[PDB]
């Protein structure tokens, strides 16, 4: 009469991993282009 | 300690230019048709 309470698990299956990250929406929000000095002057 | 208060930039990066200008639409809204006179006369 040998059940499961004879079996000692070494370790787990961690079966999945997840990492709680925002989706990131900002590229389609702001007109890019990139900078290429300290400062940078937009003309109107 | 030389840091960007030692720095100086010469001219900025325009990065962009932009002009704010009406969206002409008066080609969907009237038929065009030239005049080769100074006067045109249509036919009803």
């Amino acid at each position: 009469s040998t059940t499961t309470n004879s079996n000692s698990i070494g370790r787990p299956n961690l079966v999945a991993l997840t990492r709680a990250t925002t989706k990131l929406i900002y590229s389609d929000i702001v007109a890019t282009q990139r900078t290429n000095q300290p400062v940078a002057a937009f003309y109107g």
